[PDB]
């Protein structure tokens, strides 16, 4: 299914809140949990453990493409500039994660 952007900044506004409750190889947990709670409180349609991650997922791939054409003196969107905000602060969290696994 097709988010809209006003549900996809309330699905980044829930994946950072509760950023510091991925652990590292237990991501159907906190999948599961957004899932819930996006249905629950923010009127997203149920979407199963997976669909919800793809979501995301795809969220984050599209940030990347947003980032790498990003032109200097183009106009942006307070909607564009928060969920560029959200995404970086997501792709952080994965990133300490990974940092965590690789080092240590």
């Amino acid at each position: 299914t097709h988010l809209s952007l006003e549900e996809k900044i309330k699905l980044m506004r829930l994946v950072v809140r509760h950023k510091h409750e991925l652990v590292d190889r237990k991501t159907s947990e906190f999948y599961a949990k957004i899932a819930r709670i996006g249905y629950e409180d923010e009127g997203l349609a149920i979407h199963t453990e997976s669909a919800c991650r793809n979501q995301i997922i795809s969220i984050m791939r599209v940030y990347e493409q947003r980032l790498a054409h990003r032109q200097p003196g183009m106009k942006t969107t307070p909607e564009e500039d928060e969920l560029d905000q959200l995404c970086d602060e997501w792709k952080a969290r994965l990133s300490e994660l990974q940092q965590y696994r690789e080092k240590f």
